[PDB]
This record gives structure tokens, sequence and C-alpha cells, in this order.
């Protein structure tokens, strides 16, 4: 039964980053990881994402090398090339991270672990058991998969964590869902040759983000070459001789019901949500508090329903970013280990990008949050579409939409959501003026940076 | 002698801009233009030099096709391909510009203007006198070219307004400057194929931009294949057999000078700088004032020396950006039009970028600037250099370099100074939280965007 000051629960974004700052603050933290360290972030995460979205960008950019002047290029393109190279990368970078970790001087418990039956702030891992006044859940979640009991052949589906398995470019794939992980696998497969479908429960995608984003993302999917199964859902699935078959059912509204099957599938991937690892923590042994979905509940300060524990990260399922797990671990330390009873995450304003095709960039509340929360009439907003001048001379398109979401008199900015060349690399100057409190006038009062897309942020009229 | 509320000299961004505003605001404009309207902006700047800065970059990532899982790509390219294109693009553009102008109900004068020997409000373009209350210059600049006097030869290289006029792509050139202006032609230029240099009276490019800027921009220029000739000045040139033969002298501090003939150059541009069109406008006649290079004078709300008389653009010489001058022009007829005595530009925090490759983006103080305003002490900086993870899976490379100038206790930030991949969509953004008075801390209360490069900026430490 050692005892340390602080134990931490998952050893990934959100716990290393807790653990970390907490030692270098002198607590001496010990964080518990079962799997590799890292967590969902390093390893099927983030990195190979945006690897596999710039090789995905420069097989776009390569349909355009003869409209700007270039012969023609091939595009044989070999998924075991780049896969070879982005396990180096991860790998390169998770020996820096080790490295780090391990002159943190944390120590680091292997093995499952969960609450125990007793009363002392105590956790078992693999027998032995570990105690501290504050102890921190950290242990993410996973992609979410459908029970055979719901749809038969579910299980031979894969995720997100398959995707980065994959060796070779699935020649006919199905993606089931509308968020940005669906949404972002459709756009890599489709863009590397994939003859791609993305099948979602209604008629658009991303339907949590502002109404525009969501309108003209469907869009860029269908004019990327991405089948937008709409109002369909996986009914059934089974191995055929060609691969699989999916059996999907159609619902339009103002149409009648239709069975589908999808025949020749080299693969289908469930990008139908994440869910918390919660269930083997024996968390009620403690009376840890959960909502249905199995999240940890939590107050602004990640404190759980009791004392002396807390939780951080997707876990508690609320802003599944790697950098918002982060943030929110190192306030933590700070307030338990700096005392600073203030010290918290702002979930406000938490800038957010989706690596589709263009790119998708947004923070702060969307018009209808926005209508919500001042009112109809204390709203007013700024929008402007056009293609960028890069496809001036190319026969393929992507134009690029910007909505400015404005409150009160002073028109203060409370909202930017765009999609578009550059617009990943775009939003983040922005959301820093946005958390200032900007309004419409101090972005007029910035003189446009000519000739670029950003400009036309500073000139909605 | 017609009589007009606003007689604009000069119809391109600058004119065009604030005479527009002005009708708009119901006075009656006329624009005198001798040439084509829309000056160096449009048919011989911005657009056409961007269209071509896209074909140089994609010329670049084309060289990490193979590195991206793709069959090489060849690359001949051809450049009277691209150059039909943009002759197509600007003129399409220069099509809906002139419907603008053209409901603007704005009069326009054609012919050389310059203001005559009397006393009230007028100048005389082709026999035709015009006066008006308010008369605005704005005549732009011009690429400045050499006297055979100092530079026998020196009407054999071009200027960039030759650069937009080639049909074909140098085998060998060479382009003498330091400014933006001359490090964008060779990056295009090089980048396309030919065989570049950059011949710098001294040791670095840009070095009115900030020190780290200067310094990682000549780095970049080289790496890139461009030669840049170091403390070395055009002595004489002359058209040979294969095309033309330059002699320039080095002269290196520590080393002795020494001559050079570089021989076989397809062509040379000279990018030394821009000079005002002000020697024919015949100020004196009215004793409006100018400096020794030929800007006119004008003060924080672009008034020349004579009242009724102003000025706006490059003609002025400060901050040459087509934004800068669209800005100043509108200021300018909301204050005599719309009776704004406040109406004016601030030229603080003007954010700019520079097209080479990567690009440079800046806004605010350099280091140097700011410790003469606050005081070696009351100045910290951050900065961090590192390789786009774009990279991770290139042979080929380009780092990232940032700079964050801060000043006092609260630590302004004054200046924000990058280059790198994306740092010209970037820059927006973040000039906007700059003129806001924006601190270290307004950044890094902003949570990351990962996976990004813009996210290193609200994470220096
Ligand atoms: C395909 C994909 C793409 C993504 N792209 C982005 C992106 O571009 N930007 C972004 O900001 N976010 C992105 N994310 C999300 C981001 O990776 C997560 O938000 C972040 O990793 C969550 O932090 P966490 O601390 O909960 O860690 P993980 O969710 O990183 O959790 C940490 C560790 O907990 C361990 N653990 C679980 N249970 C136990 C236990 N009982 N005992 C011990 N250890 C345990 C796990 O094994 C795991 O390693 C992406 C996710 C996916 C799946
Ligand atoms: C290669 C190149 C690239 C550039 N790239 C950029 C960039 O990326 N971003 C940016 O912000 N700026 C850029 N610029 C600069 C930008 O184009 C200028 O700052 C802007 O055009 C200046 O505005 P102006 O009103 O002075 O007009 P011009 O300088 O546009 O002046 C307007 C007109 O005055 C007319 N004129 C002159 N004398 C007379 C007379 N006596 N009577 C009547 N008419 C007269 C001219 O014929 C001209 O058409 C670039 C310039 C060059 C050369
Ligand atoms: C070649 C290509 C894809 C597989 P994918 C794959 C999977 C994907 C990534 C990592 C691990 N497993 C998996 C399956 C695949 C599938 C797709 C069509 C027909 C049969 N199987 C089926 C069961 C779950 C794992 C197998 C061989
Ligand atoms: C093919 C390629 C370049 C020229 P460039 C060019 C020029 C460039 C653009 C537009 C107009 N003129 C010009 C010259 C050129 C030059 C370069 C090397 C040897 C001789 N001439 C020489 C005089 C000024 C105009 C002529 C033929
Ligand atoms: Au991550
Ligand atoms: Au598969
Ligand atoms: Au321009
Ligand atoms: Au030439
Ligand atoms: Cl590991
Ligand atoms: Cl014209
Ligand atoms: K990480
Ligand atoms: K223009």
């Amino acid at each position: 039964v050692a005892s340390y000051d602080y134990l931490v629960i998952g050893g990934g974004s959100g716990g290393l980053a807790s653990a970390r700052r907490a030692a270098e603050l002198g607590a001496r933290a010990a964080v518990v990881e079962s799997h590799k360290l890292g967590g969902t972030c390093v390893n099927v995460g983030c990195v190979p994402k945006k690897v596999m979205w710039n090789t995905a960008v420069h097989s776009e950019f390569m349909h355009d090398h003869a409209d700007y002047g270039f012969p023609s290029c091939e595009g044989k393109f070999n998924w075991r090339v780049i896969k070879e190279k982005r396990d180096a990368y991860v790998s390169r970078l998770n020996a820096i991270y080790q490295n780090n970790l391990t002159k943190s001087h944390i120590e680091i418990i292997r093995g499952h672990a969960a609450f125990t039956s007793d009363p002392k702030p105590t956790i078992e891992v693999s027998g032995k058991k570990y105690t501290a006044p504050h102890i921190l859940i950290a242990t993410g979640g996973m992609p979410s998969t459908p029970h055979e009991s719901q749809i038969p052949g579910a299980s031979l589906g894969i995720t997100s964590d398959g995707f980065f398995q994959l060796e070779e470019l699935p020649g006919r794939s199905v993606i089931v869902g509308a968020g940005y992980i669906a949404v972002e696998m459709a756009g890599i497969l489709s863009a590397l040759g994939s003859k791609t479908s993305l099948m979602i429960r209604h008629d658009k995608v991303l339907r949590s983000f502002d109404s525009m984003i969501s309108t003209n993302c469907t869009e860029e999917l269908e004019n990327a070459g991405v089948e937008v199964l709409k109002f369909s859902q996986v009914k059934e699935v089974k191995k055929t001789l060609s691969g699989l078959e999916v059996s999907m059912v159609t619902a339009v509204p103002g149409r009648l019901p239709v069975m589908t099957m999808i025949p020749d599938v080299d693969c289908l991937l469930w990008a139908i949500g994440r869910v918390p690892n919660t269930k083997d923590l024996s968390l009620n042994k403690l009376g840890i508090q959960t909502d249905d979905k199995g999240h940890i509940i939590v107050d602004e300060f990640q404190n759980t329903n009791v004392k002396g524990i807390y939780a951080v990260g997707d876990v508690c399922g609320k802003a599944l970013l790697t950098p918002v797990a982060i943030a929110a671990g190192r306030k933590l330390a700070h307030r338990l280990f700096e005392y600073k009873e203030d010290s918290k995450l702002d979930y406000n304003n938490i800038p957010t990008v989706v690596f589709s095709h263009p790119p998708i960039g947004t923070v702060g509340l969307t018009e209808d949050e926005a209508i919500h929360k001042y009112g109809i009439e204390n709203v007013k907003t700024y929008s402007t579409s056009f293609t960028p001048m890069y496809h001036a001379v190319t026969k393929r398109k992507t134009k690029c939409v910007m909505k400015m979401v404005c409150a009160n008199k002073e028109e203060k900015v409370v909202g930017i959501h765009m999609q578009g060349l550059g617009c990943d690399e775009m939003l983040q100057g922005f959301a820093v003026a946005v958390k200032m409190g900007a309004t419409k006038a101090d972005f007029d009062n910035t003189v446009a940076i000519h000739p670029t897309s950003s400009e036309e942020l500073v000139t909605l009229r």
C-alpha cells in the first residue's frame, strides 16, 4: 500500500500532462497505465491522422499539377509507404515523449486500475494497492461499436483504431457516422483512391456545428466524390466472396423507407461516437457519479462527486480534444498543488479544427446557440462565400465559407465558423481575439493582409 | 474648367478606393488615370504575383510527391500555360472591377495629370482643366532602375513589371535587391526551375524586418537553391552570345573586394526599390512638399503641405501595401465627406505577409524597435523554431520560426514575426489580437488548436 501526493489513472494526454505539471510543482506523482503511454492521442489519434490528412491533401493538389502548367502526374499511391513512415514518426516522437516522462521522476504503474471497496483514497492495480489524497481519473474513452444484438455482423466493421492499423487502401470503403472522426476518415480514404461512402442518420454531417458548416461540409464531401448516404442506418453486415455486404435502410422524410444491399465493401468503419472507459473502474464502489453514457461527472474544477477524486479528458465527455485534456489536467495540478483556488479551464471559446477537405475552423457559439443566449433581436451575423484564388486556374474547385456571429449593440464576436483552404492554420489567431472579447469593430480596424483568405474575416460587410 | 467635389489623381488601389467611397457618401468624384485603371495592384502586382507564388508552391510540394507514397512526378513545367491563365484571371477580375467603378457614377478622366500654375484648386489633363476644393494624389510609384550613368548596360535588366510580361522561364536568373519584391521573385523563378541568384548589398535580405526573419529568410533562400550573392553590387551589364553577362563586385568586410563576371544570364531583374510618380505632376507649381526621394509629404490625415490637397498610397512612401492605400483612401473620404475630423488610418500594427518559401508573416515592432521604444529592461521576447510535421515524411525540409515581442510588466504583445508553412494565412487573426492590445496572457489563455503550427503561438514558453 504505497502512498503518493498525486495518483493518476490513465497515462495519456490529460493524465500525463496533469501529473507532469504536478511533479514540476513538487508533488510526487504516480500515473497508472494499462497499455501504451500516450493514450489515444499519440498512437491512433492526432498526428497519425494529420499525416494521413496531409497525404490526402497532397493527393488532391496533384489533381491540379496539370492545371498549374505541369505534365500530368500518375497517382498509383502506395499506402504501405506512408504507413511505414507514419509509424516511424510516431515512435520517433513517442521516444522523446518517454524521455520527458522519464526525467519527470514520475513513477509509471503498469496495469489496469480500479477503485476497490475501501473508504480511504485507494485503487488496486494488479493486486497491489495505492493511495493518495488526490486521485485523478484520466482514462479517456474509446471508439463505440454496435452489439451483434443490435446489428448482426457489426463486429465485421472496424473503427478509427482499425483505420490506423490498415496496411492497404480499401478499394471500397463505407464509413458510418456524422461526426468529425467520420468526416475526416471518409475524406482521406476518398482522396487516396477508395470508392468511399459516408452513411449518416440524417441529411448533413457535423450537425452540432453551425448550420453553415454542416451544410457546406456535406456539399464538399459530395463534390469531392464522397457518397453521402443520407437518412440511412446499417441494419446488418456480413462477409461475402468479394469482401463485405452492408444492408442499410434509408428513411427519407416524405419518402418510404428502403432496404439496400451495399456489396463488395473492402471494409466498414464505425465512427458513431466515443465511449468513456469507466465500466471497469468499479467507480460505484466509492459512489463516483457518472451520466448514463458512462462519463464521470465533474464541476468547473474537475472535481468528482467525491472529495480527493477528480477527472479530466474524454472520460468526462465534454470537449474531446487533446489540448482541452492538457489544459484541464494542468490547471488542476496548479489548483491542488500551487493552491490556486481559481485555477480552472475555461471551456468557453475553445477553438476546433476539423480536418475535412477543405478544413473546418470554429470557435465560439453557433448562430443558433447565440440566438438562444442573447435573443434573436440581439444577434446579427455576417458571412461570405467565395472561391480561393488558388483555384482561379484549377478545373477542380472548393469554396470557402465564413460566418461571424455577433451579439448586442457592440456586436461582440461570440462566434467564428469557417471552411476552406488555410482555415486549419487561420483560426488560432482569431480565437485569441475572440477570447479577449473582440467586437466586429476590432476585426474591422485591423488592416487586411492582401491577398489571402484570412483578410475576408476583417472585411465582412 | 469643370468642377467636382472630389478630384482624384491616379486611378489605382488608393485613388479608386477613396473616390468610390466618396461617391458612396454623395460626393461627385472624378478620378484621372493615364494608363490602365487598377494601377500596379491588379496588372503587375498582388494577384498575378500570388498566382505565380501558388504555381511555385505547387512545384515544391511536387518534389514531395514520391515522399508521400506516390510515384515520381515529371516536372517539365510550362510557363506559357500559367501566364495565359494568369492573364485570364486578371482581366476576369478586371472586368468585375470596371463594372463596379462604372456603377459608382465616377467620371474617369483619361490622360496624364499635373497641377498647373494657378492658385485655385486646379490640374490640367491634356489641355482641359479641372478643379475641386478637395484633390487627392494617388499616383502610386514605380520600379526603380539604375541610370546608364551609374551602371552601364543597366537598361538591359528588367523589373517586376517585366517579370509579369515574361512568356518563358529564364534558364539563368539574376535578381538584384534585398526587399520582398526581390525575395519573392527569386523564390518563384528558382522554384519554377531557373538557376537563380539573388544579389544583395549585405549579408541577409529583408533587413528592415526583425532579425530572426532576416536571418531565417536568407537561410531558406539558400536551402531552396537560391544563390545569395552577399555584399555584391552590379558594376556593369552587357549582352553576350548566350544572353547576358553581369559584372559584380563583392565587398565582404574582412575580405578584399573582387570582381566577378556572371555569364549566360537569361535575364536580370532589378528589384532595388520603388520610386513615387511625382516628377511630372509639377507639384512645385503649388509648393506641394516632397522628400528627396520624391514622396509627397502628409500628416496623420493624408493632408499635403497645401490645403485642399491630399495624398495616399505608395506616392507617400510609407507602408506600400494595397490594403494600406485602400484604408487610407477611404478614411479620407469619410473625413472630407462624412465630416469625421478623426477619420484616419492607424499605421501602427499593419500586418504584412512576404510570399517567400515558406511565407513570412509580421505585425507590430521588431525586437530592436521595441528595445528603443520601451527600453532593453522592459522587453522580453519569446521564440521557437521547429519543423512543420508536414515534413515529418519529407526528405525536403523547411523550418518554422516564430518570435513574440513583449513590453512591460504585463508583457503586451507589441510584435509578432514568423516564417513557415501556413503563416501567410495564420497572421490575420493574431494581428487583430495585437491591435486590441493583447498580452502574452491573452495568447496563453487561448486553448491550442492541435495539431497545427498556429498553436505554437499560444504555447510559447
Ligand atoms: C482518429 C482520432 C483523431 C483525433 N484527432 C484529434 C485532433 O486532431 N485534435 C485533438 O485535439 N484531438 C484529437 N483526437 C482526440 C484526442 O486524441 C483525445 O481527446 C485525447 O487523447 C484525450 O485525452 P485523455 O487524457 O483522455 O487520454 P487517452 O484518451 O489518451 O487516455 C489515456 C490512457 O488511459 C488509459 N487507461 C484507460 N483505462 C485505464 C485503467 N483502468 N487503468 C490504467 N490506464 C487506463 C488508456 O490505456 C490510455 O492510454 C482524436 C481522436 C481519434 C480517435
Ligand atoms: C510585384 C509586386 C507585388 C506586390 N504584391 C503585393 C502584395 O502581395 N500585397 C500588397 O498589399 N501589396 C502588394 N504590392 C503593392 C501594391 O500593389 C501597391 O501598394 C498599391 O497598388 C499602391 O496603391 P496606389 O493607389 O498607389 O496605386 P498604383 O500605385 O496602383 O497607382 C494608381 C495609378 O496612378 C496612375 N498615375 C500615375 N501618375 C498619374 C498621372 N500623372 N495622372 C493620372 N494617373 C496617374 C497609374 O497609371 C496607376 O494606374 C505589390 C507590388 C508589386 C510591384
Ligand atoms: C484486408 C483489408 C481489411 C481487413 P479489415 C479489419 C482490420 C482493419 C485494420 C486493422 C485490423 N483489422 C478487420 C476486418 C476487415 C475486413 C474487411 C472486409 C472483409 C473482411 N474483413 C473484419 C473483422 C475486424 C477486423 C482485413 C484484410
Ligand atoms: C527572351 C527572354 C527574355 C527577354 P528579357 C526583357 C523583357 C522581359 C519581360 C518583358 C519584356 N522584356 C528585356 C530584355 C531581356 C533579355 C535577357 C537576356 C538577354 C537579352 N535580353 C533586355 C532589354 C529590356 C527588356 C527577351 C527575350
Ligand atoms: Au493527440
Ligand atoms: Au477493414
Ligand atoms: Au494589389
Ligand atoms: Au528578361
Ligand atoms: Cl509504452
Ligand atoms: Cl483600362
Ligand atoms: K499528445
Ligand atoms: K486591387
